[PDB]
Protein backbone atom coordinates (compact mmCIF):
# COMPACT_ATOMS: atom_id res chain seq x y z
CA UNK A 1 0.00 0.00 0.00
CA UNK A 2 0.84 4.01 0.59
CA UNK A 3 0.02 4.68 -2.59
CA UNK A 4 -1.90 7.71 -3.14
CA UNK A 5 -2.57 10.67 -6.10
CA UNK A 6 -3.66 14.38 -6.01
CA UNK A 7 -5.64 15.85 -8.78
CA UNK A 8 -4.34 18.65 -10.73
CA UNK A 9 -7.12 19.31 -13.06
CA UNK A 10 -11.19 19.44 -12.01
CA UNK A 11 -13.68 16.08 -13.13
CA UNK A 12 -17.34 16.24 -13.62
CA UNK A 13 -18.94 13.05 -12.90
CA UNK A 14 -21.86 11.70 -14.62
CA UNK A 15 -24.84 10.03 -12.35
CA UNK A 16 -25.74 6.25 -12.29
CA UNK A 17 -21.96 5.47 -12.67
CA UNK A 18 -19.28 4.39 -10.08
CA UNK A 19 -17.77 7.41 -10.45
CA UNK A 20 -17.00 10.46 -7.90
CA UNK A 21 -16.50 14.34 -9.06
CA UNK A 22 -13.47 16.17 -8.16
CA UNK A 23 -11.74 19.96 -8.60
CA UNK A 24 -8.32 20.96 -9.01
CA UNK A 25 -7.22 20.96 -5.28
CA UNK A 26 -8.04 17.00 -4.11
CA UNK A 27 -6.29 13.63 -3.23
CA UNK A 28 -7.28 9.91 -3.43
CA UNK A 29 -6.52 7.03 -1.91
CA UNK A 30 -5.80 3.43 -3.94
CA UNK A 31 -8.28 1.25 -2.86
CA UNK A 32 -8.36 -0.65 -6.51
CA UNK A 33 -6.86 -0.96 -9.74
CA UNK A 34 -8.93 -1.24 -13.05
CA UNK A 35 -7.66 -1.58 -16.22
CA UNK A 36 -8.84 0.99 -18.33
CA UNK A 37 -7.53 4.03 -17.42
CA UNK A 38 -9.47 4.00 -14.09
CA UNK A 39 -9.10 3.33 -10.35
CA UNK A 40 -11.03 2.90 -7.16
CA UNK A 41 -10.12 5.54 -4.81
CA UNK A 42 -11.71 7.46 -1.51
CA UNK A 43 -12.01 11.19 -2.04
CA UNK A 44 -10.54 13.23 1.24
CA UNK A 45 -13.48 15.68 0.61
CA UNK A 46 -16.32 13.90 2.03
CA UNK A 47 -15.22 10.67 2.66
CA UNK A 48 -17.14 10.08 -0.64
CA UNK A 49 -16.00 6.49 -3.12
CA UNK A 50 -15.85 5.57 -6.40
CA UNK A 51 -13.50 6.12 -9.81
CA UNK A 52 -11.48 8.38 -10.85
CA UNK A 53 -9.24 8.85 -14.09
CA UNK A 54 -5.83 8.62 -14.28
CA UNK A 55 -5.69 11.49 -17.08
CA UNK A 56 -5.72 14.39 -14.53
CA UNK A 57 -3.67 12.88 -11.46
CA UNK A 58 -0.12 12.95 -10.22
CA UNK A 59 1.70 10.16 -8.25
CA UNK A 60 2.18 11.84 -5.07
CA UNK A 61 3.49 10.17 -2.40
CA UNK A 62 1.44 12.02 0.34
Amino acid sequence: GRRRVRAILPYTKVPDTDEISFLKGDMFIVHNELEDGWMWVTNLRTDEQGLIVEDLVEEVGR
